[PDB]
This record gives structure tokens, C-alpha cells and sequence, in this order.
């Protein structure tokens, strides 16, 4: 029957730091990781900024020889995965390697790589495509390369569900453990979509903030002056472990994963419904899955992308699910500070949610200077809010009307 | 315990036909779908042939306007998905729509969209990138578009596990139903990579047959003259359904999905281990999952890609798992006729495994003129073999060393 699942390891690259502690410090200090982009010439683009991972040294993890063959999203994926596994203290052996799997996902995967090889193809010809183009770019090779480097012979897969990838990856890996297909899973996501095709593609859709003259103030979830999301790079990985397995080896347990919801909206290709019906359905599924009174929820880490329609849908969804308790809980968007890591968003935000539970503090929504009409909940404007948090929830929504919710609680 | 899952609907686009019955006629006739690729300059490429979908009319499924927003791989996915639902006779209602979900995947995704948008970026600049570039290319849009068109509000996601995508998608969708997260799932995969980036990318790794003079003979799994796989396009979708739900509405049941195995090789980025250790573990996991002894297996639809290392590893795996039963079961590669649909291979081969059960016939491995060293199993060379089939296995092995097996059983 269904086993319990706990978090024993976390690892991260974000626009706020090259690990979990440095990233978390920036979160609690209300620091922005958003800055004009330096690694390409964007003068022709309507958005010229984002959340870059600054000063990443892949040779803390991999040989220059392997690193050259791999897209940054894979580099980032492996880095966060390696941190998470080291943080777990788990030893892989012949006795358990078949019970340890990996589900690290991406929205877009190796876009930089695909663009460069496409440029080689069109400017030169097919003879200049890297032999490493396919295994160095396709989304499933975070899971692939992690398994090859650590000897993980458990279930090995990747989700790709756009901005919901990291939440779904973590949720489905928990179900793997819950139902006994594995005892340990490394799960999360990674993204590096900051190339011509990425900023150009989101810019053509007019989805991005164009606040080029003040990048740190661009991402302003629930602010009346918000004008689209801010594109950010990075990775989140968690070690999910069956509870008896973690007890047996004396693992440090961060939190328990008690709840997971997915629901399709079936509303629109890219627009979330104004009334927040898909988020509501998803959160209700997750709270029922967790066997909770919705009044037990202390903290929500919102999707909070800084889009006009996305942000207000989330208020509606929370007011609908929590009724008067919507005024008691605290909800914030860490995207105020990190921007939108797309398929990695759920993964870093799952980690921030778990740390909200460890340290008993609601991360702020920075830049929330003029809350929009109906944005009247405790959104932890401007400053971190110490408070009791027994149950934390992390929401994600994506293109295709895809929804995910994760429910974490403090573990005794 | 656990609910039983049956197949009540199938849908397909392949190099052999625009639906299942046409495709299946081709399979049982030993027809090749492989031909020089038309409407494209492949002069500079070392491979100029593959399995294209011939004569596909997207306007049977979508408005010209909706189709123009979507990569071919998405059009192919929706085509198979729409056929499979229609085939099932399922009616979506306000009463069941939250119990019906989708997991349609892709290994490689939107190469044709990448090519066309890159063409515009490089020649004209980012202002010529399509506004639909991102939502029209992301792998989860077959799941998203299907769920929005039909009002499906169950689990909405997509897997990307390279050449294992179709097998994993179907398997994990079956788990969703077995553990009561959904009553119905549309699952499978789609792919359109037989284009410049795909031929180039796989060509660069010398993964492709270069037998340009005899395209129909290029795919020759376990033949001593094989020289790599044949790149092919298309899609498979199954309607998976809890048995009591299928019986209550009077559904036509093709077969029962009894077993799903996963494993990672944790061996190499592209090369299988020579003994097929990972494929062996995966097939053993899937048989344990089904509660079946290896001796009950009558037919295996092999991965059988026509690569030197791949075909031989699968012989090793089968001999290892099946011992003295390895020569009694019939094992064939339909890739001998279809080529390799990458992430859709496991979807179309799951359908061929099911129809092997309905029609009591092992599809041929065509082109097996000179079995290689060790290749002494019943590989159904040249001609379809009528025989007893109670239990069918479908295998998929992909980059990252990611493995999937599905076990289907006759239902009566
Ligand atoms: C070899 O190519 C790949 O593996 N691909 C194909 C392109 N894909 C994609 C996804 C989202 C998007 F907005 C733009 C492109 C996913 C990665």
C-alpha cells in the first residue's frame, strides 16, 4: 500500500546563488537576481534582461571534456542533482542502485545547443553538426547523464510540461516511491532558454516584461504595473525517499511530501482562466490527496509569474479554495526575486517551500508597491515574514492548461 | 490492490498508413514505408531516405488556422489521439471529464518549427519569429491541445524519454489508472524528425543507415549487413481505460495492459551494454509487475533498431531473461518496415503488439537475409507467422540508457 515520502536532499542553481544556502539568503533578504543579459547582443530584442546564473563553474562538477558536449540546461541539471545527492548523504551500492531513479525535467531543454547546431546547418551544412548535438541537447539526458555518473538503475525519465515541469517531476517521482516502483528518486528540473530563439520566441508572443531600464523591478507579481514574466535560468533537485528507508539510514529529513495534484484546465493553449478554476481544481486534488483540512495551509508559494491574467487567476483560485482562511495563510511569489525559471520554476520553488517550513518564514513578494484590484490577501509585500508554517503548498501552471500542486508539512 | 487497465481505442500515423488498419495491413504484408525524402535538398547529407507520413491531411482534424500554429509532431499526435478516442466510442461528460487525462510525448519535439524560426532569426532577425513558436513547439501541447479540444481535466502531462517516450507514456498512464488517479488516459507519442536537423543530428553521430541505393533494405535488424537505424515520422495513441468503466459502457476491448517495466542502464549516453543487462532488468521488472513467469511470453516486438550494438544487446537480454524459453517465443522488429519513429516507436509498436494478440500473428522482421553471430532466435524473418499469442511484450531502449517494457495479455 501507499508509502510516505520525505525530502532528504536539495540542490540548486538560481539567479540568486550557485547553491541552496546562498539562493535562500537572497530570498530572505529580498534581493533580485535580474540584470541585463551579458552573454549575447540583444539590441534587436524588446527584452534585454533576465535571471542569469552568474559565475557558474561546471568544472566544480564535470571535466571540461564532458561539459563541452552538454547544453547549459544539462550542466545546470547535473549540478543541482549532484548537490541534492551529496546533501542527502545517500550511498549508492549494488544493494540499492536498482531502487534509485531520476526524473529531472525541462520546458524547452537544449535551446542554445539546438540554435547553434541549426546555425551550423544553415551557414555551413550538415557536415558541421556536432555528433554530440542529440545526446547533448534532448530533455531526458539530465536523467540519463545523472544515472550514468552515479549508477542509478531505478526508473529513469523526464517530464516536459512547460512552466509546470518541476512540480510534476517532483509529484510523479513521489508517486513512484509511494507505490513502490522506487525507494529514492532525484527529481526537479532545469532550464536555460536565454538564447535568440528563447527571448525572441517569448518576445514574439509579447509574454515578457519590457522593463529594460529597471530589470530588478520588472517582476512585480500582483502589482498593477506588471507587464509580463522575466525569463530566468537554473535548476532545482530534491532527493525524495520512502520514510522507513530514510529512518533506517538515519537521514536528516527536511519535510514530508503529503500531497500532489495535477489537473488540466482544458481552457486555453496559453491563457489561464480568470476565475482560477484549474488552479482551484488542482489545489483541491492535492489537499484531498494530503488528507488535510484546507485551514491547515499556512503558506503558499504562488506560481506568481507577473502576468496580468496569471496573477489575478491565482488570487481567485486561493479565495475559492480557502474561503475566509484565504485571509489567514501567507502567499508570496519568489519569482519577484528569481524571475521565471520555466520548467525549473516548480523545482526551485518546492525547495523554497521546504525551507519556509525549516526556518518558519514566508518569503516576500518584492516590488508589490500597488497591489492590483482584488489582490487583498497577505502577499508578504516587500519583507520576509517570520510565522508559523506547518503546511506549505507550491503551485505551478503552464501552457496547455497544465496545473500542479505540491503539499509539504513539517515532519516529527 | 490495484485496478486493471484495458485498451479500448487506438490511433496511428506511420510510414505505412494514415490509420491503424492501413498501417497493420502493411505490417502483415511485409511492406516497407521507407523512401527518399521529398520536397527537401538532402544533397549534402549522408542519408537521403526515411519513413515519411504520406498524404496526411491535418484539416480532417483541425482548422487550417489552428494547424498553422502547431509543429507537424503536434499535428501527428492530435491525429492519432483523435482517432484513438473516436475508435474507443468514449463520451466525455460533466460527470467523467475530471477522470479523463492525457500523456502524449515526444523524444525530439519540434525540429521543423526550430528550422523555420531559425531561418527567420538568422536571415531577418527576431522580429520574424512566429508568436506561436513556443506554444506551437513545446512537447506537452499534444496533451494540452487534446485536453482543451475535448474538455479533459484529468492528469495532463507529457514524457520525453528519447526513443523510450511512447512506451513510458503508455506505461505511466496505465499506472495513473491502476492507482485510481484517472479512469481513462490517452497515451502514446509523436515525432517528426525526418528533416534537416534530424537527418543531420543523427547522421553526425553516424547513427543512421547510409544505404541510399536501396532505402527499403536499409532497416535490417539482426542482419549482418545492418549499418544503423532509419529515421521515421508519425504517431501512436491508445485509449487506456479501467476495466469496470470499459465493461459498464459496453466498450470493445482489444487487450489488457498487465505489466510495465522501467530500468536505467546507467551505462553510456547512446550505447547499450553488450549483455543487454538494462533491457533484461526492465523486462524482468515488467513480468514481475504482471505476475507472469517468462515462459508465458509468446511474442516480443523488439526495439530492433538495425544498429550493430542495439540488435545484439537485445538478443543477449532475451536469452538472459527467457533461458530455455528464448527460442519458443517469436521476436520481430516492425522497424524493419516502419523505421524508427523515435519517441513514437513505442506507441505504434504497443498497437502492433495489441493487434498481434487480436489476430494471432507475429509480424515479420523483413530484410533478415543473413542473421548475424548469435542471432539464432525465432526472429520471424521475411514473412508474418500465424501462431498462439496470449502474452505480448513491447520493448523500447533510448539514449541515457532509459528502458521501457509493456506486457499485454489477451482479454476474454
Ligand atoms: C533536438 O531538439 C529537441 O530536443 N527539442 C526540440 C524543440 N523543443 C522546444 C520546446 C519548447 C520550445 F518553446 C521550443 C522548442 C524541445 C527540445
Amino acid at each position: 500500500s501507499r508509502r510516505r515520502v520525505v525530502i532528504t536532499g536539495m540542490g540548486m542553481l538560481s539567479p540568486l546563488g550557485l547553491d541552496v544556502p546562498s539562493s535562500w539568503e537572497g530570498i530572505l533578504a529580498g534581493r533580485s537576481g535580474i540584470a541585463p543579459i551579458e552573454h549575447m547582443d540583444l539590441s534587436a530584442y524588446s527584452t534585454r534582461f533576465g535571471g542569469s546564473v552568474k559565475g557558474f563553474n561546471v568544472e566544480e562538477y564535470l571535466s571540461a571534456k564532458e561539459a563541452r558536449k552538454l547544453d547549459l540546461f544539462i550542466q545546470y541539471g547535473l549540478a543541482a542533482s549532484f548537490q541534492a545527492v551529496r546533501d542527502s548523504g545517500l550511498e549508492v551500492t549494488d544493494a540499492n542502485r536498482e531502487r534509485i531513479g531520476v526524473s529531472m525535467g525541462s520546458g524547452i531543454g537544449g535551446l542554445t545547443n539546438i540554435e547553434n547546431n541549426c546555425r551550423s546547418l544553415f551557414e555551413q551544412g550538415p557536415r558541421r553538426i556536432s555528433p554530440f548535438f542529440v545526446p547533448g541537447s534532448i530533455i531526458n539526458m539530465v536523467s540519463g547523464f545523472l544515472s550514468i555518473h552515479l549508477g542509478l538503475q531505478g526508473p529513469n525519465y523526464a517530464l516536459t510540461t512547460a512552466q509546470t515541469t518541476g512540480t510534476h517531476s517532483i509529484g510523479m517521482a513521489a508517486r513512484n516511491i509511494a507505490y513502490g516502483e522506487a525507494d529514492v528518486m532525484v527529481a526537479g528540473g532545469s532550464e536555460m532558454a536565454a538564447c535568440g530563439l528563447g527571448l525572441g520566441g517569448f518576445g514574439a508572443a509579447r509574454a515578457l516584461s519590457t522593463r529594460n531600464d529597471e530589470p530588478t523591478r520588472a517582476s512585480r507579481p500582483w502589482d498593477r504595473d506588471r507587464d509580463g514574466f522575466v525569463l530566468s535560468d537554473g535548476s532545482g533537485a530534491l532527493v525524495l525517499e520512502e520514510l522507513e528507508h530514510a529512518r533506517a539510514r538515519g537521514a536528516r529529513i527536511y519535510a514530508e511530501l503529503v500531497g500532489f495534484g495535477m489537473s488540466g484546465d482544458a481552457f486555453h493553449m496559453t491563457a489561464p482562466p480568470e476565475d482560477g478554476a484549474g488552479a482551484a481544481r488542482c489545489m483541491k486534488n492535492a489537499l484531498r490527496d494530503a488528507g488535510l483540512d484546507p485551514r491547515q495551509v499556512d503558506y503558499i508559494n504562488a506560481h506568481g509569474t507577473s502576468t496580468p491574467a496569471g496573477d489575478i487567476a491565482e488570487i481567485a483560485a486561493v479565495k475559492s479554495v480557502f474561503g475566509e482562511h484565504a485571509h489567514a495563510l501567507s502567499m508570496s511569489s519568489t519569482k519577484s526575486m528569481t524571475g521565471h525559471l520555466l520548467g525549473a520554476a516548480g523545482a526551485v520553488e518546492a525547495i523554497f517551500s521546504v525551507l519556509a517550513l525549516r526556518d518558519q518564514v514566508a518569503p516576500p513578494t518584492i516590488n508589490l508597491d500597488n497591489p492590483d484590484e482584488g489582490c487583498d490577501l497577505d502577499l508578504v509585500a516587500h519583507e520576509a515574514k517570520p510565522r508559523k508554517i506547518d503546511v506549505a503548498l507550491s503551485n505551478s501552471f503552464g501552457f496547455g492548461g497544465t496545473n500542479g500542486t505540491l503539499v509539504f508539512r513539517r515532519f516529527a
